[PDB]
């Protein structure tokens, strides 16, 4: 078995060497997409994210002001890269740098000061004592005005001096009176107690001013609000303000919608000041809880009653600063001689001295108290208008739960609906509480995290720090409302007024690396791993079906090879390139940074196993079809439909078990997908497969792993091989036996080689009754001439004898072995040579013979000897051995096929038409070869040459219609049947003269100057014929007339339409032909048109079984959902103030939460009972590096580790100290973190635990989820007393403007300080961990707040998370899922609509390889009209499946495509895509010669380009934040050159528009930027491609013999004025040959003769015919046909030309009559006379029974009959017949001679080429023999027989030597030529005249010798042609 396998491998290697481009493309098909992937990966390296921490969010329980500050500041998770002080155990504030907190603290300080202030009383008593003791303290005009203007402290004396300078001293003495007062300067010096009173008042004023000027907050606030009121500086301004480093409010909300800030801030503030909450029936307990919640909310309502305060106290404070005597005396005390010194001493040298005070406070009419008052009034007005339409009344009582859902819907329709608290009360009664409050928080899913899943599925690095996607618990209002409700329940159950502060700190992440490309790989690996192998399966299936369809596989199996060796050879020849491609792919994945963590060896092994699976699936699929055109369309489609179950199981991901996964992967496109998924999951986790991750790949599952997938692929390969063998044995197709279903469950002295018994064959077309009964017996040492007419059952019988066609009845024993059972044993010793040349194209002749000789077991030297022997006996000139067989002619191919049937040891030879198109010269060599191998090879001759069958055939057999007619030797059928003397002489009176010399004379046939007479006396008759055209020859009942007698016993219109009428006629004829072709071919139509629609339907079905939505179960907010977790507790500042009690109540009998407390009110979670011990974990020998390196300060308490994998790696000791762990009876162990740095310890322990659990390959899950840190803050009664004293004083009242405002301010001030607080450290990886740990810490607070209870066990609160099931599922969830499924269905649509158009060229190839398209161009059909008809037909054949896909999309209700605005756009998009892709796939048949190969290539190229461009643009515009996508836009324009890219982009734009519309509900697709540009581009591309293919069809441009020399000179000097065909110096030089096949041909054919072009095989006749018709390009010379040149205008030459090519060019799906009618419609025959012309052309060449049968099922003679009939359509003046008699019975050639004679007599010409010399010697007028492209005779038949011959020729038949002795004795000179073992030939010329004399002497010596038959001819053409061929 090894030699045949190595021979087949050598053949495949030679085939791949001859076509290196195809092999390179097959290897690099995955390389293209993989290089694109690594290139787009190089632009996105793994981002090294630093180890950053997150700020702490403040809860409303810790204060509304810090709550708002935490909402605004850390709304984006800035990741400050360093541990913030909020994470420190001591300080928790982190907001002491903001000016708002400083302003509130200064307001509290001012309130306390006013509580302890007496300055008002001091100034009041000072005013009182000055009024009781002093009782007085409140030239004319020129002096009065001067005194009024100069009324100052010291200006009085200056004014007095200025007055006295111009007046008398009378105003001076009075000046002495005012000098003692000094403007109330020394007035306190007079009294005693008034001095002390003024001193105390001045001290109080100094302290008050010092406080007011050390506030220092309102100054910064004013500066910031004046600087803010554009660029990015406003962000920093508002950050410095709020942090550290009806239609009016609607308009404000609209301005905020423009987001001049972080959008997350607005997203979080939307449910705060717009949303509204609701609760259950009004239970008085629930009523009190809601009232406490309302109080907590209205704590922030200090700005509501602020306007009421500023609308009542503004006049009082305005008059207090304008005309109050107290402020006047303050101003007086502020300015004096020593008061300024006192103020400077009391100010301690601070800023804003007394001058600034008097400039700001004292102003009667640039900055004073007036501008400050206006500014604060404007600020109060702005604050009131901002807090005007805010709904602080968010509390609506509801009577039930269905009404709750209805009101929730109604409020969400108004876009104002916050969370809803649903209690579980049993009775609306005055009971306090059931001690176990179960409450649910129902809100919209857009603001609450999804509850269907509790984890992110597969583990991926990242702290989940997206403030909008995965942080919905902090901006949606869930955690805040949860904390508020918990605090309310705690206050109701206990009654304590103080509230423990609550903070939420997100756990930091240890400098992980985010790689979005890893996610892209995990999402698109099984998708991008499909097309690269779809191309491979298409190529492999196409090649296999083309090998087994062209009878190559069957011929090879007949030659001696079995099936298993061929299957192994195909497997190896498909695996080696696939192995190279897999190795290159592994190298690309390893070097391209795509799979850096996986071992390349494991990837290579996996890819090799997948390639084996792929090859066996290819074998299985190929064994299902028989035609390559159907397989080329079915293979990839089936391979892609079998992959859909993988996508189904991926979309399900639930309720699928191990056995279900096995059954889904039984087809095994799902095993490779699961393997790629596991590889991507291992890569995303930074592990890979280092030959040890096998057998364990569970994300969340039991057993399914990678080794399971490998074993399943092995089992699937075994099953595929078994099924392939079974199907190929049972259903092989049309070339099988086949095997049954229940498996394996008259020479009497010869060997009698082959014997048939009652052979019956029935074809399934019309039951095809052709072979009724055959009892033929073939012997060993005899050549049985299996003769028969066209369709008599010769080829069918010879195929039944082989393994080609199965017999319906009877049997056939070959060498004693049956064919129905022992077929392989017979084929092991069987040689065949069929009627059609079945041979490889890439292999040469010598390689062919070497292969077919080594296939039988001959040695290398023996094979070389056999090659040389065959090359010398067949007649090979030894120059075509190293040339490809595809370049050979018909004769050379036939000789090679005959030679390949005799090589090696084959005792049974079957030759069907061994001489078809072979010259009479090589026929002699074939005869010698058959005679040399006539010992025991059982040669079965089936030819149409009567001479060959009579010479070689020892026992001929003539049949008809399958029934046996006659069997026997030549003597038997010549003596039994009609015998006599047949006289044939070339040419009324002759009949009279032959009837007067002999008694019996009869005329039987007169066709082509033959005039054959039969004569059953003779010497005188021959003398009379001789002495009185010069061609006398008689014979004795040859085989021709015998066959004729056996067979006997068993027109161009009158209209000639032209112009538009002819154009329309040809168009309708082409459309009707295409319709007939599509009607009679339903399997191909279903596989190429309806199969993509079925594929789209199956894809939509698989995408329709997605899991249902709208189901959100109630998820409990408890941490007991993740099995293994690690909690930690931190006790900061243990001073027994408020922390130790909560710490004890947190780890006591009630436990961590409400899990097990007098029962388990949580489903399916039993808690452990007995565990209580504080045991420190065992620390290894690593305490020395920590003790000797002591003095570990709080900053960096453990040796930090660098971050260059995912997480850093460095030796143990990262945490530093193992804390004592203890199980708290809740299935989780807590660790005490007292006095430990929380952030660094947590980071280091996370790192070390991840490293330890990843080193063991355990699929690392989350380690910790939450922890608590209890601390204290660095009062209430004081500020309450301050508020009370402020209300009691200064005109106390009870209005709703001042008293309510003061009470609200006091409530706000007392709600900011916290005695103790708790920081909940939560990891955002858990989707519900923060809320659960909040509930846990609230339960702990409740347990610690109850006083003197019997037991704190039965106390507890539980929270449920039940999202709204109203209308939708989520935003991002659907935005990803629908996006993915739409991308999938768009890829499927691209696949389908790319599989369709590539078939349109297939038929075109079926017209271009053959001369069918050439014959259509010979008629009046122009290329433009033909291309237009093809375009219309393909447009219909494309809109049929387009309509099918549209109907499927309508029925599936895919709102993304068949919506009210996208359905017509989608239809137009599909129409334009087809209109643009059809003329793009049209210019592809001119380069390919195989229809299935071009089909596969075009389909693969289209799908690759389209899908790759679509997915590239998608991943570049969707998941890219860099500006590189901009370049992609330009690339779009470039990619606009591919229509598939335009279709994909249109689909993607429709999907994105629908997604944006749905997000808006949470634009027309005909715009320019949208699909409209794609439509315009498709239209332009269609027009341009149609023009391009039309231009392509127009080639972008629209010493010799005496007679030969005489004719050449006659043509040169003077042109013929009457000859139709005039050829001048015709020359043809093929490429890379340097030897012209035809050169220097100059002939003139008049319109009244018959021209014959004879020549040896390879002379240049077919090339000359192709140059005349226009198939090839003429190099030199010209050819005028009816005064029309070829290069000038070929249309006029074609309009008067009838071409009959050498090879049959007919449609396999059209009948003969339909062919004739079509070719008549093309040539201008009117429809009224089409039927008559068709009937005439049919009846003129027989075909009566075959007139209604398909031409593809015709016989060897019926095809030539149809070709000649089509050539005789239209009645052209010159009919070119190229081998029209090739394999036809004598009746067909007689009919053809009659047709040619009728054509010549009608006034036309016939350029005939044939290989039978009798034909051209009979009917042809002027003949020309060409050799190597040069003529030799160029004359008439009689002139040729006279100048190249003389005398007579004798053909005798018989034991051989006595005949030669007699011929040498009776004749002196007679050359013995063409000596055979059966016949002899002698020549007269060296003898005398009087042929009657030699006839008489041969008659007198016939009885003495053993001569069987004798014949005489007068210089026949056979010997002349043999001599001409032997010359050169
Ligand atoms: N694939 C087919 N489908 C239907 N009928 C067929 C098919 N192949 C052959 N036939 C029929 O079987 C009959 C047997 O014809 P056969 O093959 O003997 O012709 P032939 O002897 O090769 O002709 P020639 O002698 O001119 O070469 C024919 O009449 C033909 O119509
Ligand atoms: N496509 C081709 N490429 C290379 N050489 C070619 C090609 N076609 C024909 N030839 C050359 O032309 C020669 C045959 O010429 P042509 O086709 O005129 O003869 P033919 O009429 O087919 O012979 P026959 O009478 O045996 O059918 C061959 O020797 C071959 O080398
Ligand atoms: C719950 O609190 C809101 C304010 O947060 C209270 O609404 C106040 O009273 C009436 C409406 O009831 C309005 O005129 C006031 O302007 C509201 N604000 C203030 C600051 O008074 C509401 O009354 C409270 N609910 C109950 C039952 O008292
Ligand atoms: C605010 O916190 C800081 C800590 O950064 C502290 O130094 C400062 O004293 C605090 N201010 C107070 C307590 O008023
Ligand atoms: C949502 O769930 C409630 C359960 O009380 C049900 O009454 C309602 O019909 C559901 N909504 C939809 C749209 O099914
Ligand atoms: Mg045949
Ligand atoms: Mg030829």
């Amino acid at each position: 078995c090894w030699p045949q396998l190595r021979l087949l491998l050598w053949k495949n290697l030679t085939f791949r060497r001859r076509q290196t481009c195809q092999l390179l493309l097959e290897v690099a098909w995955p390389l293209f997409i993989f290089l694109i992937l690594i290139s787009v990966r190089l632009s996105y390296p793994p981002y090294e994210q630093h180890e950053c921490h997150f700020p702490n969010k403040a809860m409303p329980s810790a204060g509304t002001l810090p709550w708002v500050q935490g909402i605004i500041c850390n709304a984006n998770n800035p990741c400050f890269r360093y541990p913030t002080p909020g994470e420190a155990p001591g300080v928790v504030g982190n907001f002491n740098k903001s000016i708002v907190a400083r302003l509130f603290s200064d307001a509290r300080r001012l309130l306390l000061y006013s509580q302890k202030d007496t300055s008002m009383k001091d100034m009041r008593k000072v005013l009182r004592t000055l009024q009781q003791i002093k009782k007085s303290s409140s030239k004319s005009e020129e002096m009065i005005q001067l005194g009024d203007q100069e009324v100052s402290e010291l200006c009085g004396l200056p004014r007095e001096k200025l007055a006295a300078a111009e007046r008398v001293l009378r105003s001076n003495m009075d000046i002495l009176k005012p000098i003692l007062r000094t403007l109330n300067s020394t007035s306190p010096f007079p009294s005693k107690e008034l001095a002390e009173a003024t001193k105390t008042l001045l001290h109080s004023l100094g302290t008050l001013a010092q406080e007011l000027f050390s506030m220092r907050s309102w100054s910064d606030m004013r500066q910031e609000v004046m600087f803010l009121t554009s660029s990015t500086q406003i962000y920093q301004a508002v950050s410095r303000i709020v942090c550290g480093h009806t239609p009016y409010c609607n308009d404000l909300m609209k301005n905020l919608e423009s987001s001049p800030l972080s959008r997350i801030i607005w997203k979080a503030l939307k449910p705060l000041l717009v949303g509204k909450i609701l609760y259950t029936p009004d239970t008085p307990a629930t009523r009190q809880v809601m009232a406490e919640v309302n109080k907590t909310f209205q704590e922030l309502a200090v700005f509501h009653d602020l306007e009421g305060m500023w609308e009542e106290l503004s006049p009082k404070i305005w008059t207090f600063m304008e005309n109050s005597q107290e402020m006047d005396l303050v101003r007086m005390l502020l300015d004096s001689r020593d008061n300024d010194h006192f103020w400077e001493q009391q100010l301690d040298g601070l800023d804003w001295t007394a001058q600034d005070i008097v400039a700001f406070l004292a102003k009667h009419p640039v900055y004073t108290w007036r501008e400050a008052f206006n500014e604060t009034n404007q600020a109060i007005r702005t604050i009131s208008r901002f807090m005007e339409c805010v709904n602080l009344n968010k509390l609506e009582p509801i009577a039930t739960e269905v009404w709750l859902i209805n009101k929730s819907m109604e409020l969400l329709d108004e876009r104002k609906f916050w969370a809803g608290i649903v209690f579980t009360g049993i009775t609306p009664g005055s009971i306090e509480l059931p001690h176990h409050v179960k409450y649910k928080i129902r809100m919209d899913i857009d603001n609450v995290e999804r509850t269907n899943k509790i984890k992110d599925g597969y583990w991926d690095p990242g702290p989940r720090a997206d403030p909008f996607e995965d942080m919905r618990y902090v901006w949606g209002g869930f955690a805040y409302l949860q904390d508020v409700v918990e605090q309310a329940i705690i206050r109701v159950l206990t009654g304590t007024e103080k509230k423990t502060g609550v903070y939420m700190q997100q756990m930091p992440y240890p400098c992980y690396v985010d790689d979005i490309f890893l996610r892209v790989m995990s999402r698109s690996m099984p998708l991008f791993m499909t097309l690269a192998w779809i191309y491979s399966v298409a190529v492999i299936i196409k090649g296999i079906v083309y090998e087994k369809e062209a009878r190559l596989k069957e011929t090879m199996r007949i030659m001696g090879l079995d099936n298993s060796i061929l299957w192994f050879s195909w497997f190896i020849s498909s695996l080696i390139p696939l192995l190279v491609s897999a190795g290159l792919l592994v190298v690309i994945l390893k070097l391209g940074n795509l799979l850096p963590y996986s071992d390349p060896s494991v990837v290579f092994v996996f890819l090799s196993v997948f390639a084996v699976v792929t090859i066996l699936q290819c074998f299985l699929i190929s064994t299902l079809f028989s035609r390559a055109n159907l397989a080329a369309a079915c293979g990839g489609i089936i391979y892609f439909t079998l992959y859909l179950p993988y996508v189904l199981c991926v979309a399900w991901r639930d309720y699928v078990g191990f056995t279900l996964k096995i059954f889904a992967s039984l087809l095994s496109p799902v095993a490779f997908g699961f393997g790629c998924e596991y590889f991507a999951l291992f890569e995303e986790q930074g592990i890979g497969v280092q030959w040890d991750n096998l057998f364990e790949s569970p994300v969340e599952e039991d057993g399914f792993n990678l080794t399971t997938s490998v074993s399943m692929m092995l089992f699937d390969t075994f099953l595929y091989g078994v099924m392939t063998w079974y199907i190929e044995a049972v259903f092989p197709g049309q070339y099988g036996i086949p095997r049954p279903w229940y498996f394996p469950c008259e020479p009497t002295h010869l060997k009698l080689g082959v014997s048939i018994q009652n052979l019956v064959k029935v074809y399934r077309d019309g039951m095809k009754v052709a072979v009724d009964g055959l009892a033929l017996n073939f012997y060993e040492g005899q050549i049985t001439s299996f003769l028969g007419h066209n369709g008599a059952g010769k080829t069918t019988t010879m195929s039944i004898l082989t393994g080609l066609f199965p017999p319906t009845s009877g049997t056939a024993y070959i060498l004693g072995k049956d064919i129905r059972s022992e077929m392989s044993t017979i084929r092991q010793n069987l040689g065949v040579c069929p009627q059609h040349n079945v041979l490889f194209d890439m292999l040469t002749v010598e390689e062919h013979i070497w292969f077919y000789a080594r296939l039988k077991g001959l040695s290398e030297k023996h094979v070389k000897a056999e090659m040389e022997q065959m090359a010398l006996d067949v007649g090979l000139p030894s120059s075509k051995l190293k040339s490809k067989t595809s370049q050979l002619s018909g004769g050379m191919q036939r000789k090679l096929s005959v030679a390949l049937a005799f090589v090696g040891g084959s005792k049974v030879v079957i030759l069907d038409q061994p001489t078809a198109g072979v010259d009479p010269y090589s026929r002699r060599g074939i005869w010698e070869l058959l005679l040399k191998y006539r010992q025991g090879r059982t040669i079965i001759l089936s030819t149409h040459h009567m001479d060959e069958a009579d010479v070689l055939g020892d026992r001929i057999a003539i049949i008809s219609h399958g029934k046996l007619c006659c069997v026997g030797s030549s003597l038997f059928l010549k003596n039994q049947l009609g015998t006599g003397y047949y006289l044939t002489l070339v040419k009324s009176a002759i009949s009279n003269l032959i009837r007067k010399h002999v008694s019996e004379a009869r005329l039987v046939e007169d066709i082509g100057h033959e005039l054959t007479y039969v004569l059953p006396a003779f010497v005188e008759l021959f003398h009379e014929i001789d002495d009185r055209i010069s061609s006398y020859g008689i014979s004795e009942t040859t085989l021709e007339e015998i066959f004729l007698k056996v067979a006997e016993e068993s027109g161009k219109g009158s209209y000639q339409v032209k112009g538009w009428k002819l154009t329309q006629q040809q168009f309708v004829a082409l459309l009707w032909k295409r319709l007939l072709i599509a009607r009679r071919s339903r399997k191909g139509f279903f596989a190429q048109i309806v199969l993509p629609a079925v594929f789209v339907c199956i894809a939509l079905v698989f995408s329709l079984i997605v899991p249902p939505f709208g189901k959100y179960p109630s998820l409990e907010l408890q941490p007991w959902m993740y099995n293994e977790q690690y909690t930690f507790v931190s006790n900061d500042a243990p001073e027994d103030t408020g922390t130790l009690e909560l710490l004890n109540a947190l780890t006591k009998d009630p436990g961590f939460g409400t899990r097990c407390m007098e029962g388990n009110p949580i489903p399916d979670t039993p808690c452990q009972a007995g565990e209580e011990e504080w045991t420190t974990a065992p620390v290894p020998q690593t305490i020395m590096d920590l003790f000797q390196n002591g003095n570990w300060t709080m900053q960096n308490p453990s040796p930090a580790c660098q971050c260059s994998k995912m997480l850093p790696v460095c030796p143990p000791g990262a945490g530093g100290l193992p804390p004592p762990q203890r199980k708290q009876n809740t299935a989780d162990i807590l660790q005490d973190l007292t006095g430990r740095n929380i952030s660094d310890y947590l980071v280091k322990t996370y790192v070390q635990i991840i490293a330890k659990s990843l080193k063991n390959k355990i699929w690392v899950n989350e380690f910790r989820y939450g922890g608590f840190s209890l601390g204290v803050s660095n009062p209430s009664q004081e500020v309450n007393d301050a508020i009370k004293q402020m209300k009691k004083h200064l005109k106390l009242a009870k209005d709703s403007s001042a008293d309510r405002f003061l009470n609200s301010l006091g409530r706000f001030m007392t709600g900011l300080d916290t005695k103790n607080n708790v920081k909940v450290w939560f990891n955002n990886k858990g989707w519900h961990a923060i809320s659960s740990f909040l509930n846990v810490i609230n339960n702990a607070i409740l347990r610690a707040n109850l006083q003197k209870g019997e037991n704190p066990s039965h106390y507890g609160i539980t929270a449920f998370n039940h999202p709204l099931n109203l209308t939708k599922q989520q935003l991002s969830e659907v935005a990803l899922m629908t996006t993915s499924v739409d991308v999938l269905v768009s890829i499927c649509v691209i696949f389908a609509m790319s599989f369709v158009p590539a078939s349109f060229v297939v038929f075109l190839i079926q017209e271009r390889v053959s001369k069918a398209k050439h014959l259509q161009f010979i008629s009046g059909v122009k290329p433009v009209i033909y291309w237009l008809s093809n375009f219309v037909w393909d447009m219909c054949n494309y809109v049929v499946p387009a309509t099918l896909v549209i109907i499927i999309f309508i029925c599936f209700q895919q709102k993304s495509y068949v919506s009210s605005t996208n359905l017509p756009v989608l239809a137009l998009l599909l129409l334009l895509y087809g209109w643009s892709i059809t003329p793009l796939m049209y210019p592809a048949s001119f380069v390919f010669k195989i229809p299935s190969t071009a089909y596969v290539v075009l389909t693969s190229v289209n799908l690759f380009i389209g899908i790759n461009g679509s997915v590239a643009t998608f991943v570049l515009e969707l998941f890219t934040d860099n500006k590189l996508n901009n370049i992609n836009d330009i690339l779009k324009s470039v990619f606009l050159i591919f229509p598939h890219f335009c279709l994909g982009r249109g689909l993607i734009d429709m999907v994105k528009n629908q997604a944006m519309a749905d997000a808006l509900e949470r634009v027309s697709p005909l715009s320019w930027d949208l699909v409209g540009r794609n439509l315009f581009a498709m239209a332009v591309e269609g027009v341009v491609f149609f023009l391009i293919t039309v231009l392509i069809q127009y080639r972008f441009f629209i010493d010799e013999d005496e007679d030969v020399r005489r004719e050449r000179q006659r043509i040169l000097d003077g042109g013929g004025q009457n000859d139709i065909l005039e050829i001048k110096e015709l020359t043809k030089i093929y490429r890379r040959k340097r030897k012209p096949a035809v050169d220097r041909i100059c002939v003139g054919i008049p319109p009244g003769e018959c021209f014959g072009l004879l020549g040896v095989n390879g002379a240049g006749k077919s090339s000359t015919f192709k140059m005349l018709t226009g198939d090839t390009t003429v190099t030199r010379g010209d050819a005028f046909l009816n005064k029309n040149s070829i290069l000038s205008n070929i249309h006029e030459v074609h309009q008067n030309m009838g071409y009959c090519p050498q090879f049959d060019a007919i449609t396999e799906l059209l009948t003969g009559r339909e062919h004739v009618e079509f070719f008549a419609l093309l040539r201008g025959v009117p429809e009224k006379e089409v039927g008559k012309v068709g009937e005439w052309a049919i009846r003129k060449l027989g075909l009566v029974k075959y007139g209604e049968k398909y031409a593809g099922n015709y016989s060897g003679g019926n095809k030539r009959k149809l070709s000649t009939a089509m050539a005789l359509i239209g009645g052209p003046p010159v009919v070119f017949l190229d081998q029209p008699t090739t394999g036809m019975d004598p009746k067909a050639r007689r009919f053809l001679w009659n047709c040619a004679l009728s054509v010549v007599k009608e006034g036309r010409s016939v350029v005939l080429t044939s290989h039978s010399m009798e034909e051209c010697e009979a009917l042809c007028t002027r003949m020309a023999i060409m050799v190597n492209g040069r003529f030799r005779c160029l004359g008439s038949v009689q002139h040729l027989k006279n100048r190249f011959g003389d005398g007579y020729t004798i053909v005798v038949r018989i034991d051989l030597k006595p005949v030669q002795d007699f011929f040498g004795l009776a004749f002196p000179g007679s050359v013995l030529k063409e000596k055979h073992r059966n016949m002899l030939q002698y020549q007269l010329p060296s003898s005398l005249s009087s042929l009657a004399r030699i006839f008489s002497i041969l008659s007198q010596s016939k009885k003495r010798l053993h001569i069987e038959d004798y014949s005489v001819s007068q210089t026949t053409l056979d010997q002349v042609f043999v001599n001409f061929a032997k010359d050169q």
